[PDB]
């Protein structure tokens, strides 16, 4: 997250890492058993930590737990990012309390202008690398749909919507993807793609959750 600040720990109860040896990408907890996370991050090999901070210190309230089964949207297109979701169910189901916690899927879509909370531990330079320790927030707003196409002109679909700032300075990078944005206590949002960090009329693009409520639903029900 480029131009955040601190979360301050366990203030984002539902915020997962994914994590293969290092920490690669966000997700979301949605109940004990499963999470949600970009399709681009999909891996054999993944370790879900919940309940962390600082990744790379253990503080206590930490649960690592083993993927069983990643699940990639089925019309998922690498190329354009088009569905870029994929569920992932857990080997165990997560202890829930006040410091682990699941975020609730959305009953409706969100407006342009509603202001959101997009938090990550990726890096927080959009010219070269910095990786924190601890999580980082960053308060966006949705940007209308039309001044997400003029900004990307030909690349936005409907199941994808551009949160942040034309002014550029504030923005989710490399290694928030897969992490939530959530706005009005739902998750509303997937940090998907963009053109670089936080540069001047390029605000990040999100997968529209609103859009896959029903798929996830079935698709849990059924596994
Ligand atoms: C995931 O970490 C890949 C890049 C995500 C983009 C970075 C720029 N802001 C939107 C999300
Ligand atoms: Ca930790």
């Amino acid at each position: 997250i480029v131009g955040g600040y601190t979360c301050g720990a366990n203030t984002v109860p539902y915020q997962v890492s994914l994590n293969s040896g290092y920490h690669f990408c966000g997700g979301s907890l949605i109940n004990s058993q499963w999470v949600v996370s970009a399709a681009h991050c999909y891996k054999s090999g993944i370790q879900v930590r919940l309940g962390e901070d600082n990744i790379n210190v253990v503080e206590g309230n930490e649960q690592f737990i083993s993927a069983s089964k990643s699940i990639v949207h089925p019309s998922y297109n690498s190329n354009t990012l088009n569905n870029d979701i994929m569920l992932i169910k857990l080997k165990s189901a997560a202890s829930l309390n006040s410091r682990v916690a699941s975020i609730s899927l959305p009953t409706s879509c969100a407006s342009a202008g509603t202001q959101c909370l997009i938090s990550g531990w990726g890096n927080t330079k959009s010219s070269g690398t910095s990786y924190p320790d601890v999580l980082k927030c960053l308060k966006a707003p949705i940007l209308s749909d039309s001044s997400c196409k003029s900004a990307y002109p030909g690349q936005i679909t409907s199941n994808m919507f551009c949160a942040g700032y034309l002014e550029g300075g504030k923005d989710s990078c490399q290694g928030d993807s897969g992490g939530p944005v959530v706005c009005s206590g739902k998750l509303q949002g997937i940090v998907s793609w963009g053109s670089g960090c936080a540069q001047k009329n390029k605000p990040g693009v999100y997968t529209k959750v609103c859009n896959y409520v029903s798929w996830i639903k079935q698709t849990i029900a059924s596994n």
